[PDB]
Protein backbone atom coordinates (compact mmCIF):
# COMPACT_ATOMS: atom_id res chain seq x y z
CA UNK A 1 0.00 0.00 0.00
CA UNK A 2 1.84 3.56 0.96
CA UNK A 3 2.91 3.88 4.36
CA UNK A 4 6.80 3.34 5.88
CA UNK A 5 8.94 0.50 6.42
CA UNK A 6 12.11 -0.22 8.34
CA UNK A 7 14.21 -2.25 6.79
CA UNK A 8 17.56 -3.91 8.21
CA UNK A 9 20.07 -6.19 7.24
CA UNK A 10 23.93 -7.15 8.09
CA UNK A 11 27.10 -5.80 6.28
CA UNK A 12 27.61 -9.07 5.07
CA UNK A 13 24.43 -9.80 4.50
CA UNK A 14 23.92 -6.92 1.82
CA UNK A 15 26.05 -7.79 -0.38
CA UNK A 16 23.73 -10.72 -1.21
CA UNK A 17 22.09 -10.00 -4.21
CA UNK A 18 18.53 -11.10 -2.18
CA UNK A 19 18.89 -8.19 -0.15
CA UNK A 20 19.39 -5.12 -2.57
CA UNK A 21 17.70 -7.16 -5.19
CA UNK A 22 14.61 -6.92 -2.89
CA UNK A 23 14.79 -3.68 -1.99
CA UNK A 24 15.10 -2.73 -5.83
CA UNK A 25 11.86 -5.03 -6.28
CA UNK A 26 10.06 -3.22 -3.75
CA UNK A 27 11.03 0.18 -4.51
CA UNK A 28 9.40 -0.03 -8.06
CA UNK A 29 6.63 -1.75 -7.09
CA UNK A 30 5.97 0.71 -4.11
CA UNK A 31 7.26 4.07 -4.95
CA UNK A 32 5.41 5.89 -2.67
CA UNK A 33 6.25 3.47 1.01
CA UNK A 34 8.98 5.96 2.79
CA UNK A 35 11.64 3.06 3.16
CA UNK A 36 13.98 3.56 5.77
CA UNK A 37 17.24 1.21 5.90
CA UNK A 38 19.72 0.08 8.69
CA UNK A 39 22.72 -1.53 8.43
CA UNK A 40 23.37 -4.03 12.11
CA UNK A 41 24.55 -7.58 13.22
CA UNK A 42 22.21 -10.03 14.09
CA UNK A 43 21.44 -9.67 17.49
CA UNK A 44 21.04 -5.89 17.53
CA UNK A 45 18.78 -6.07 14.36
CA UNK A 46 16.68 -8.67 16.13
CA UNK A 47 16.15 -6.26 19.47
CA UNK A 48 15.01 -3.77 17.06
CA UNK A 49 12.38 -6.16 15.89
CA UNK A 50 11.42 -6.77 19.70
CA UNK A 51 11.17 -2.80 20.27
CA UNK A 52 9.25 -2.22 17.42
CA UNK A 53 12.19 -0.12 15.74
CA UNK A 54 12.29 -2.02 13.13
CA UNK A 55 9.61 -4.35 10.97
CA UNK A 56 11.59 -7.05 8.92
CA UNK A 57 15.45 -7.74 9.08
CA UNK A 58 17.57 -9.66 6.70
CA UNK A 59 19.60 -11.37 9.19
CA UNK A 60 21.54 -15.27 9.80
CA UNK A 61 19.23 -17.88 11.84
CA UNK A 62 20.57 -19.74 14.89
CA UNK A 63 19.80 -16.43 16.95
CA UNK A 64 18.52 -17.02 20.48
CA UNK A 65 15.11 -15.87 19.49
CA UNK A 66 14.13 -17.54 16.17
CA UNK A 67 11.09 -19.61 17.99
CA UNK A 68 8.91 -16.00 18.92
CA UNK A 69 9.83 -14.69 15.65
CA UNK A 70 8.51 -16.13 11.94
CA UNK A 71 11.25 -16.78 10.18
CA UNK A 72 12.23 -17.42 6.30
CA UNK A 73 15.05 -19.14 5.01
CA UNK A 74 16.33 -17.28 2.01
CA UNK A 75 19.21 -18.23 0.61
CA UNK A 76 22.63 -20.51 1.40
CA UNK A 77 25.66 -19.55 -0.14
CA UNK A 78 28.79 -20.98 0.04
CA UNK A 79 31.59 -20.26 2.40
CA UNK A 80 35.17 -19.44 0.41
CA UNK A 81 38.45 -18.51 1.67
CA UNK A 82 40.03 -14.78 1.87
CA UNK A 83 44.00 -15.72 0.78
CA UNK A 84 46.52 -13.14 0.00
CA UNK A 85 47.61 -13.21 -3.12
CA UNK A 86 51.27 -13.69 -2.47
CA UNK A 87 50.13 -16.80 -0.21
CA UNK A 88 51.92 -19.80 -2.39
CA UNK A 89 48.29 -21.60 -1.62
CA UNK A 90 46.53 -18.76 -3.67
CA UNK A 91 47.74 -21.06 -6.92
CA UNK A 92 45.26 -23.75 -5.73
CA UNK A 93 41.91 -24.09 -7.42
CA UNK A 94 40.22 -25.45 -4.55
CA UNK A 95 41.69 -25.51 -0.94
CA UNK A 96 41.76 -27.85 1.91
CA UNK A 97 40.76 -26.69 5.00
CA UNK A 98 43.38 -28.27 6.50
CA UNK A 99 46.33 -26.53 4.61
CA UNK A 100 45.83 -23.61 6.76
CA UNK A 101 45.96 -25.10 9.39
CA UNK A 102 49.06 -22.67 10.56
CA UNK A 103 47.98 -19.60 9.47
CA UNK A 104 46.39 -16.79 11.63
CA UNK A 105 42.25 -15.72 11.30
CA UNK A 106 41.34 -12.05 10.62
CA UNK A 107 37.67 -12.52 12.01
CA UNK A 108 34.79 -11.26 13.72
CA UNK A 109 35.09 -9.93 17.32
CA UNK A 110 33.95 -12.71 19.35
CA UNK A 111 31.33 -10.17 21.42
CA UNK A 112 28.09 -8.97 19.65
CA UNK A 113 30.12 -10.30 16.46
CA UNK A 114 28.09 -14.18 16.78
CA UNK A 115 27.18 -14.41 13.58
CA UNK A 116 29.07 -15.79 10.40
CA UNK A 117 31.84 -16.54 13.22
CA UNK A 118 30.11 -19.80 14.84
CA UNK A 119 30.20 -20.81 11.51
CA UNK A 120 33.81 -20.53 10.61
CA UNK A 121 34.86 -22.13 13.56
CA UNK A 122 32.08 -25.08 13.19
CA UNK A 123 33.49 -25.81 9.91
CA UNK A 124 36.89 -24.93 10.80
CA UNK A 125 36.82 -27.60 13.42
CA UNK A 126 35.55 -30.14 11.25
CA UNK A 127 38.90 -29.78 9.22
CA UNK A 128 40.43 -31.17 12.99
CA UNK A 129 42.03 -27.74 14.40
CA UNK A 130 40.48 -24.77 15.91
CA UNK A 131 42.23 -21.37 14.13
CA UNK A 132 44.17 -18.91 16.23
CA UNK A 133 42.56 -15.81 16.73
CA UNK A 134 44.30 -13.26 14.15
CA UNK A 135 43.29 -9.74 14.20
CA UNK A 136 39.64 -8.69 15.43
CA UNK A 137 37.61 -6.45 13.47
CA UNK A 138 34.27 -5.51 13.67
CA UNK A 139 33.69 -5.62 9.56
CA UNK A 140 34.01 -7.58 6.66
CA UNK A 141 35.63 -4.97 4.58
CA UNK A 142 38.40 -4.44 6.47
CA UNK A 143 38.89 -8.20 7.20
CA UNK A 144 39.43 -8.40 3.36
CA UNK A 145 42.31 -5.67 3.45
CA UNK A 146 43.79 -6.84 6.12
CA UNK A 147 44.44 -10.33 4.56
CA UNK A 148 45.99 -7.83 1.58
CA UNK A 149 48.04 -6.64 4.39
CA UNK A 150 49.08 -10.36 4.62
CA UNK A 151 47.59 -10.53 8.76
CA UNK A 152 46.17 -13.72 8.23
CA UNK A 153 43.04 -15.46 6.10
CA UNK A 154 39.55 -15.90 7.09
CA UNK A 155 36.39 -17.22 5.60
CA UNK A 156 33.64 -15.06 4.28
CA UNK A 157 30.32 -15.95 2.12
CA UNK A 158 31.10 -16.42 -1.60
CA UNK A 159 29.09 -13.29 -2.15
CA UNK A 160 32.21 -11.38 -0.39
CA UNK A 161 33.59 -12.01 -3.57
CA UNK A 162 32.19 -8.53 -4.89
CA UNK A 163 34.95 -6.99 -2.69
CA UNK A 164 37.74 -7.07 -5.27
CA UNK A 165 40.38 -5.72 -3.64
CA UNK A 166 43.86 -5.89 -4.87
CA UNK A 167 46.55 -8.32 -3.36
CA UNK A 168 43.50 -10.60 -2.01
CA UNK A 169 41.84 -14.02 -4.27
CA UNK A 170 38.52 -15.74 -3.31
CA UNK A 171 39.05 -19.51 -3.69
CA UNK A 172 36.12 -22.18 -2.76
CA UNK A 173 37.50 -25.25 0.31
CA UNK A 174 37.49 -28.64 -1.70
CA UNK A 175 37.53 -30.38 1.86
CA UNK A 176 33.90 -29.62 3.21
CA UNK A 177 30.98 -27.48 2.12
CA UNK A 178 30.52 -25.02 4.19
CA UNK A 179 27.49 -22.26 4.32
CA UNK A 180 26.17 -19.15 5.32
CA UNK A 181 22.54 -18.95 5.89
CA UNK A 182 20.07 -16.43 5.46
CA UNK A 183 16.70 -15.49 6.85
CA UNK A 184 14.30 -13.30 6.49
CA UNK A 185 12.84 -12.41 9.82
CA UNK A 186 9.57 -10.47 11.03
CA UNK A 187 7.11 -11.13 14.18
CA UNK A 188 4.92 -13.68 14.13
CA UNK A 189 1.73 -11.21 14.32
CA UNK A 190 2.09 -8.41 12.06
CA UNK A 191 -1.14 -6.85 9.73
CA UNK A 192 0.65 -3.82 8.20
CA UNK A 193 0.31 -4.23 3.93
CA UNK A 194 3.77 -2.36 3.74
CA UNK A 195 5.34 -4.96 5.19
CA UNK A 196 3.57 -7.75 3.80
CA UNK A 197 4.32 -7.12 0.46
CA UNK A 198 7.76 -7.09 1.39
CA UNK A 199 8.24 -10.45 2.47
CA UNK A 200 6.09 -10.90 -0.96
CA UNK A 201 9.02 -9.38 -3.40
CA UNK A 202 11.64 -11.50 -1.99
CA UNK A 203 10.01 -14.92 -1.78
CA UNK B 1 67.53 -5.77 20.68
CA UNK B 2 65.05 -3.23 21.62
CA UNK B 3 65.81 -1.53 18.00
CA UNK B 4 62.36 -2.46 17.30
CA UNK B 5 63.27 -6.00 15.71
CA UNK B 6 60.39 -6.86 18.56
CA UNK B 7 58.36 -5.11 20.61
CA UNK B 8 54.28 -4.28 20.16
CA UNK B 9 52.78 -1.67 17.69
CA UNK B 10 49.13 -0.78 17.80
CA UNK B 11 47.98 0.39 14.58
CA UNK B 12 44.62 2.28 13.97
CA UNK B 13 42.80 2.85 10.96
CA UNK B 14 39.53 3.79 9.69
CA UNK B 15 37.33 1.74 7.24
CA UNK B 16 37.76 3.77 3.99
CA UNK B 17 41.16 4.38 4.71
CA UNK B 18 42.03 0.55 4.30
CA UNK B 19 40.68 0.28 0.71
CA UNK B 20 43.42 2.88 0.00
CA UNK B 21 46.60 0.60 -0.99
CA UNK B 22 48.82 2.72 1.10
CA UNK B 23 47.45 1.08 3.88
CA UNK B 24 48.03 -2.14 3.11
CA UNK B 25 50.95 -2.04 1.69
CA UNK B 26 52.63 -0.58 4.08
CA UNK B 27 51.56 -3.33 7.21
CA UNK B 28 52.54 -6.07 4.62
CA UNK B 29 56.17 -4.61 4.19
CA UNK B 30 56.75 -3.54 8.08
CA UNK B 31 55.45 -7.08 8.81
CA UNK B 32 58.10 -8.76 5.96
CA UNK B 33 60.90 -6.73 7.56
CA UNK B 34 60.01 -7.06 10.89
CA UNK B 35 58.38 -10.40 11.55
CA UNK B 36 59.05 -10.64 15.39
CA UNK B 37 56.71 -7.31 16.73
CA UNK B 38 53.46 -8.21 17.79
CA UNK B 39 51.43 -6.24 15.38
CA UNK B 40 47.81 -4.95 16.89
CA UNK B 41 45.45 -3.34 14.23
CA UNK B 42 42.53 -2.05 14.81
CA UNK B 43 39.61 0.06 13.31
CA UNK B 44 38.10 3.55 13.77
CA UNK B 45 37.16 6.77 12.58
CA UNK B 46 39.38 9.63 12.76
CA UNK B 47 38.27 11.33 15.38
CA UNK B 48 38.49 7.98 17.58
CA UNK B 49 41.92 6.94 16.34
CA UNK B 50 43.32 10.83 17.14
CA UNK B 51 41.62 10.19 21.05
CA UNK B 52 43.17 7.00 21.36
CA UNK B 53 46.23 8.50 20.03
CA UNK B 54 46.33 11.30 22.71
CA UNK B 55 45.14 8.71 25.17
CA UNK B 56 48.22 6.20 24.83
CA UNK B 57 46.33 3.32 23.58
CA UNK B 58 47.16 3.29 19.65
CA UNK B 59 50.28 4.57 18.26
CA UNK B 60 50.01 5.09 15.01
CA UNK B 61 46.95 5.94 13.14
CA UNK B 62 46.05 6.29 8.90
CA UNK B 63 43.84 8.61 9.10
CA UNK B 64 42.01 11.80 7.34
CA UNK B 65 43.61 15.55 8.43
CA UNK B 66 41.51 18.59 9.12
CA UNK B 67 40.19 16.96 12.08
CA UNK B 68 40.06 19.80 15.29
CA UNK B 69 43.05 19.49 17.49
CA UNK B 70 45.28 17.58 14.60
CA UNK B 71 48.10 20.38 15.89
CA UNK B 72 48.75 17.98 19.15
CA UNK B 73 49.54 15.78 17.03
CA UNK B 74 52.24 14.79 14.03
CA UNK B 75 50.43 14.05 10.65
CA UNK B 76 52.31 13.34 7.94
CA UNK B 77 50.57 13.70 4.42
CA UNK B 78 50.27 10.71 2.27
CA UNK B 79 49.46 10.82 -0.97
CA UNK B 80 45.65 12.49 -2.24
CA UNK B 81 43.55 10.06 -3.92
CA UNK B 82 40.14 11.80 -6.06
CA UNK B 83 36.50 10.78 -4.98
CA UNK B 84 34.28 9.46 -7.99
CA UNK B 85 30.54 9.04 -7.62
CA UNK B 86 28.73 5.97 -7.15
CA UNK B 87 25.89 5.26 -8.48
CA UNK B 88 23.37 2.68 -9.74
CA UNK B 89 23.96 0.73 -13.23
CA UNK B 90 20.29 1.71 -13.78
CA UNK B 91 20.74 5.41 -13.63
CA UNK B 92 20.32 7.20 -17.01
CA UNK B 93 23.67 9.00 -15.89
CA UNK B 94 25.59 6.65 -15.57
CA UNK B 95 25.91 6.57 -19.71
CA UNK B 96 28.30 9.27 -19.14
CA UNK B 97 32.02 8.75 -18.44
CA UNK B 98 32.18 11.82 -16.44
CA UNK B 99 29.40 13.32 -13.88
CA UNK B 100 29.09 16.68 -13.01
CA UNK B 101 27.80 17.13 -9.65
CA UNK B 102 24.98 19.83 -10.56
CA UNK B 103 23.19 16.90 -12.42
CA UNK B 104 21.93 15.53 -8.67
CA UNK B 105 21.04 18.32 -7.18
CA UNK B 106 17.10 16.40 -6.04
CA UNK B 107 18.85 12.73 -6.48
CA UNK B 108 19.00 10.95 -2.75
CA UNK B 109 22.07 11.02 -1.27
CA UNK B 110 23.27 7.83 0.31
CA UNK B 111 25.86 9.25 2.85
CA UNK B 112 26.85 8.54 6.22
CA UNK B 113 26.61 9.90 9.93
CA UNK B 114 28.69 12.35 10.46
CA UNK B 115 30.15 11.52 13.79
CA UNK B 116 31.14 7.84 12.26
CA UNK B 117 32.66 10.22 9.10
CA UNK B 118 34.10 13.70 9.20
CA UNK B 119 36.00 14.44 6.33
CA UNK B 120 34.63 12.71 3.79
CA UNK B 121 31.36 13.86 4.36
CA UNK B 122 32.47 17.21 4.96
CA UNK B 123 33.98 16.79 1.12
CA UNK B 124 30.84 15.60 -0.27
CA UNK B 125 28.83 18.65 1.39
CA UNK B 126 31.78 20.95 0.34
CA UNK B 127 31.28 19.19 -3.27
CA UNK B 128 27.76 19.83 -4.08
CA UNK B 129 28.49 22.78 -2.28
CA UNK B 130 30.26 23.84 -4.61
CA UNK B 131 27.88 22.65 -7.23
CA UNK B 132 25.17 24.99 -5.92
CA UNK B 133 22.86 22.72 -3.39
CA UNK B 134 22.62 20.77 -0.53
CA UNK B 135 22.57 16.87 -0.72
CA UNK B 136 19.40 15.78 -0.14
CA UNK B 137 20.19 13.17 2.31
CA UNK B 138 18.90 9.67 2.04
CA UNK B 139 19.65 7.04 4.07
CA UNK B 140 22.20 7.13 6.57
CA UNK B 141 24.72 3.75 7.03
CA UNK B 142 27.38 3.32 9.14
CA UNK B 143 29.86 1.81 6.60
CA UNK B 144 30.98 2.33 3.56
CA UNK B 145 31.01 -0.60 2.17
CA UNK B 146 26.88 -0.81 2.65
CA UNK B 147 26.25 2.73 0.92
CA UNK B 148 27.75 0.65 -2.21
CA UNK B 149 25.20 -1.82 -1.74
CA UNK B 150 22.30 0.28 -0.82
CA UNK B 151 23.39 2.37 -4.29
CA UNK B 152 23.05 -0.96 -6.01
CA UNK B 153 19.28 -1.10 -4.35
CA UNK B 154 18.83 2.54 -6.68
CA UNK B 155 18.19 4.03 -3.14
CA UNK B 156 20.10 7.09 -4.24
CA UNK B 157 23.64 8.15 -5.14
CA UNK B 158 26.63 8.89 -3.09
CA UNK B 159 30.32 10.22 -3.38
CA UNK B 160 33.09 7.38 -1.98
CA UNK B 161 37.04 7.67 -2.24
CA UNK B 162 38.60 6.39 -5.59
CA UNK B 163 39.69 3.08 -3.68
CA UNK B 164 36.25 1.77 -3.38
CA UNK B 165 36.21 0.96 -6.95
CA UNK B 166 37.52 -2.33 -5.79
CA UNK B 167 33.83 -2.55 -3.97
CA UNK B 168 32.97 -4.15 -7.31
CA UNK B 169 29.38 -4.97 -6.24
CA UNK B 170 26.59 -5.72 -9.28
CA UNK B 171 24.77 -3.53 -9.89
CA UNK B 172 27.09 -0.12 -9.52
CA UNK B 173 29.55 2.08 -11.33
CA UNK B 174 31.95 5.09 -10.64
CA UNK B 175 32.38 7.74 -12.96
CA UNK B 176 34.79 10.94 -12.07
CA UNK B 177 33.79 14.12 -10.94
CA UNK B 178 34.11 16.81 -14.04
CA UNK B 179 33.00 20.08 -13.23
CA UNK B 180 35.09 20.01 -10.20
CA UNK B 181 38.18 18.37 -8.51
CA UNK B 182 36.94 16.51 -4.88
CA UNK B 183 39.52 14.93 -3.45
CA UNK B 184 40.05 12.26 -0.33
CA UNK B 185 43.44 13.65 1.98
CA UNK B 186 45.02 10.54 3.98
CA UNK B 187 47.81 11.40 7.06
CA UNK B 188 49.93 9.54 9.14
CA UNK B 189 49.35 10.37 12.59
CA UNK B 190 51.26 9.54 15.50
CA UNK B 191 52.67 11.40 18.73
CA UNK B 192 54.99 14.60 18.46
CA UNK B 193 57.90 13.16 20.32
CA UNK B 194 57.29 9.33 20.84
CA UNK B 195 60.80 7.75 20.45
CA UNK B 196 59.57 4.54 20.39
CA UNK B 197 61.62 3.06 17.66
CA UNK B 198 58.72 -0.35 16.54
CA UNK B 199 56.80 2.95 15.64
CA UNK B 200 59.93 5.00 13.86
CA UNK B 201 60.69 2.35 11.75
CA UNK B 202 56.84 2.21 10.83
CA UNK B 203 57.06 5.63 9.46
CA UNK B 204 60.35 4.58 7.69
CA UNK B 205 58.04 2.13 5.76
CA UNK B 206 55.10 4.51 5.17
CA UNK B 207 57.05 7.01 3.92
O1 LIG C 1 37.62 7.13 6.55
C1 LIG C 1 36.40 7.11 6.87
O2 LIG C 1 35.84 6.02 7.18
C2 LIG C 1 35.60 8.41 6.87
C3 LIG C 1 36.57 9.58 6.90
C4 LIG C 1 36.57 10.26 8.27
C5 LIG C 1 35.96 9.64 9.35
C6 LIG C 1 35.96 10.26 10.59
C7 LIG C 1 36.58 11.48 10.74
C8 LIG C 1 37.20 12.10 9.66
C9 LIG C 1 37.19 11.48 8.42
CL1 LIG D 1 58.74 13.40 12.96
CL1 LIG E 1 54.94 20.55 12.45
Amino acid sequence: ESGVLRVGFTASAAFNSVVPGAIRTFKRAYPDVRLQLEEGNTTQLADELNEGSLDVAFLRPGFTGNERFQLRLLSEEPMVIVLAETHPAAACKQIALSILKDEFFLLFPREIGLSLYDAVIKACGKAGFEPKIGQLVPQISSVINLVSAEMGVSMVPDSMRQVNVKGVVYRPVADQMPVAKLALAYRRGDTSPTLRNFILKVT
